[PDB]
């Protein structure tokens, strides 16, 4: 299925570490560093949101300048609901669109139809009924909401143990109390059978929102996520591309102390 | 398979189900044209009265139903009793009614009616009660209504609301069904199959409260497919009467005429 | 340790079922109708109450009357909290004592301290706290309180749908998870921990409390317990034998539609 | 003195004292091995229920309760109500019980027990209520359980409490005890004389809902000094042995082969 | 085992801890007496005050204040963070404070302690903290007093709390310390352990708020068996007089005279 195939892409994304980039200078010291993919963003949203303003799709050019840089996935973002702006994104040519809450919200009842698309889509989650609504819709790829623009793991944390005990209580559910739990959820019924059977979430699962540290990174991957992303806070260091390295190599090795200590030592 | 149960329940459209206590009234039941009836032996509303707990009926009475007609027999077990279930199924009947109107057995979950070979009739209140027991495996879906009162009020706003979210769906936005799934905590493919159906996926029928001929033919009018009626057919003084009149006024709905003729002096 | 004696003994009552007996004439039809055990109880506690009474242990010379009609195990009631009424049972030499919220609670704030007794108990309980704090009580076996004196089978399934539920959800549970899910149980952790490890209740559990028809038990055993409980409500019939029989059956043939119709037909 | 009434009531250690409404149910009561009796004429719920104040009794009946029996006479005297202490004094009793069983007279204050010669007993729930009603005189203390019930529940509830606060006492830092006493609402030296003996300064029996040899029992296992019991024991078949039976219960409460006996057949 | 760890935290007894930010300070706190020093890069007050989150320090900065000093060294994971405790351990270390001082990294679980080789310490509010932090693997309790004040009143209350509550555990009634152990929602077997030992089954320190020789002393004569003192020490004129003190207020905390000379100029 054409579903099943934008799975597919987004399961070689396992592993890795996705990175905010601003230009194609920061685009090339992510891959260089061993980034897995790059996310293309234009201003810092909550810097938009400071000084009074409605932060957006960034514009194509910058996009497409970052996309020319890199050899690795180009993702960007699109508001939630403005199934226009990954239209748009679609047709640049890049590899992913991020349907995002840290942009301004353009719908406030409905997500994007996202499998009238060919690209595929993460979605971010707090819970396992987001979680399966956004694939419901077509989301390809799950990360957690996190808290943005702080640093602070606390959040996502939360989202990550809601999620992995969700589906972990799912997995010794008597099959008849399933429909009540899909009920109270509010999420397919489909989707929570198929997730039952699986032991886990039927797309790639991220940490996103507050991942500062390589303990952070390892920390997503010791609670079972597949990947991270990072934010601006790596190009805002004195050593971009040392902070860049280290987070992706706590994510290379994230049961190694050793290699956590090295990567952190003087960072 | 499922949809062979569903095929059993869409042989009873434009039919009458009858309540019938005993063998007696089951063969009342049929000689009037009634395309099913439902075997109980007591009243649940007499046994709550008289502070009782309303079970699935003693197989034995049920057994003696079964052997007095060819048409089909139905049977009540509690919600979630899912081993009064097996019982009746064991029975041989032909049908089984998880039923509110018996006690409730367990508040947080109906039975898993997939693990059956028989087909299950449910009721429900608005689409999303009826898309929930069709996906726990429910062949039929009836209305609540109101029990033991008459009053047809509540068999109305039960189809009316069924039938008024079955119709939004037709234009709604394809992109706006995901969350309209949500808020009816609704399984979304079943959503989108009534969407593109027009109609539920099962036959629906009235029940509950569906007192007179004009009752039954209101409820036609309205699009159901057929009708529910309890044991107030056997109160008067003329049961073979009151009973053929409902399955007229079921099988002639449109018919002015008709509905005066079995309505003059019942 | 003398409490592992206490609950490997109550093992034989495994596949039986357990009847209330006022007399010596009921206890010998229900000891030939196949019961494993019965319960000594004079009056209904609930006709005590309802004659504005309290409801206590009974009679030590009916009791004996029960005990001496019968070879199979015998238990009695005493108050929740009395634990001279169980000295008393104890000293009887009966085979279990039933600390009962069915009669009148004698202490709001303590149970029985049963460890301090030769003789096992059986407890009630609505929700796994409650189990595992009656078990370090010392409780050797456990049942569910169901809904007394009502034949409403509807509090026993919330009952040990919540027991079994959680057992299941604490079976695949993140191990540092479980200090807070022992917290938020108000229950002991060790305990909390061996039932993770067992995979079930550390004692026999049985289902008590408004079970009245063979449907009724089997619907019981079907949903994992290990034995039932049943009132007087066999001897308010016309045929106590028949209907004693019928539960029995229905225990040991719980998984046989065919036989469910047979014990149940004309009852 | 003070301690010269405190040592009186000491006198009736492992004792039971017993209701009784006339000479025989007296006689009864001392023939079983009551410590003491307690006059009162008629059940003061009775008194209550047929829209009634419930007051200290006629002196003639009391005194034909003493003239009866060797054992201490004790008579109730109303909450407040210091009249009636001085005539109960003045009829040549042994003990006044300040009691709430009685229709309270003084909704703000207890009787000033410090003015008579004749040693009294009052109730409590916890230990501030004890504390203070010793303050006031008594030179004795029983719970107030819950009167005409046979519940036993609420004199454990007063037992557990007035005991476990005593035992919180003896570890505690002396630099808390003056906030102890403040929360108490209790006399400070009345406190500390409690942190000191590891007891109540008086003798403490159990009181309201003891029915039976067990309920006996297990307030001597708590660790009261004795119980008081009320009319029941008259309403049945055999006073002379259900009264027997409490005197052996107290005498004898850690001894389950003797609770069986005098239990068995009661 | 898990007693190898409470016995090695039982060698800072009569104790003083010290936060330190440099390999120099490390040193005066050696020298001044101290029995561990506390590793920290910066104030978690001074970095939430502008808006940031406290973690885990700089390894580079542990390992060379360890490099300095022969006492041992403690360093601070954020609760819940146990990747931050992990790296901490592979640095040699000898505890690890998982600490509310810095930011909170999960709001619903501590760290699983037991799956280290290292010493933890927590702190505690109550008595059910405390209980629940050891069964989770602390091999040493704390109180969590109030951080970046200097005031002493919460630090009070929580030494308070825990002692006073074990003072009451120690004299229960053993019926009722199961009911105990679910209000306090901590381990029975933690419970019935700690009545039998009279006092925490691990080393229990004051921390939050220690400023003065005198609050120093007052947690010592309330009952703890050291104190951690803060970065106050090392923002003063004389930092090796300031820390001296503290260690002689510990050593000597009975003794006025030297608490006065100590403090005298301070
Ligand atoms: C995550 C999120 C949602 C999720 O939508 P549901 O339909 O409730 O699953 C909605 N709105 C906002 C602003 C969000 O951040
Ligand atoms: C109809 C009905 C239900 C329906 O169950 P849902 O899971 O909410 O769809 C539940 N309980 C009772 C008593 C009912 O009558
Ligand atoms: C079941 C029950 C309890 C249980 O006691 P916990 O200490 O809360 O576990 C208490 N009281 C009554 C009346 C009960 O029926
Ligand atoms: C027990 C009781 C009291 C106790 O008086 P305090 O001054 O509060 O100790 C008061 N009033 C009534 C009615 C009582 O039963
Ligand atoms: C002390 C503290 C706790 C203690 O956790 P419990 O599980 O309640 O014992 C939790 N959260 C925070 C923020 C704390 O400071």
């Amino acid at each position: 299925s054409p579903f099943s195939v934008k799975v597919g892409l987004a399961q070689m994304l396992r592993g890795g570490v996705i990175m905010d980039v601003v230009n194609a200078e920061q685009a090339r010291i992510a891959e260089e560093a061993g980034a897995c993919a790059v996310m293309a963003l234009e201003r810092v949203p909550a810097d938009i949101r400071a000084q009074g303003g409605v932060a957006r799709m960034s514009d194509p050019q910058m996009i497409k300048e970052i996309k020319q840089a890199v050899t690795i996935p180009v993702m960007a973002k699109a508001r939630i609901g403005h199934f226009v702006e990954a239209q748009i994104l679609e047709a640049i040519g890049i590899d992913y669109i991020d349907e995002s809450e840290v942009l301004t919200l353009a719908d406030e009842d409905h997500h994007i139809n996202k499998h009238n698309f060919r690209i595929p889509f993460v979605c971010g989650c707090r819970n396992l009924g987001e979680a399966l609504r956004r694939i419901r819709e077509g989301a390809a790829m799950i990360r957690t909401k996190g808290e943005a623009g702080t640093g602070n793991i606390i959040e996502a944390v939360r989202h990550v143990r809601s999620v992995n005990g969700d589906i972990r209580v799912l997995r010794n559910m008597d099959d008849d109390e399933v429909f009540t739990f899909a009920k109270k959820l509010a999420a397919p019924y489909d989707l929570v059978m198929q997730t039952k059977q699986l032991g886990r979430l039927p797309v790639v699962q991220f940490a996103a929102g507050g991942v500062a540290t390589p303990a952070d990174a390892a920390l997503m991957m010791q609670l079972g996520c597949d990947g991270v992303f990072v934010g601006s806070g790596i190009f805002k260091s004195g050593d971009p591309a040392r902070r860049a390295r280290a987070i992706v190599q706590a994510v290379t090795h994230y049961s190694d102390p050793e290699m956590l200590v090295e990567v952190s030592c003087g960072l």
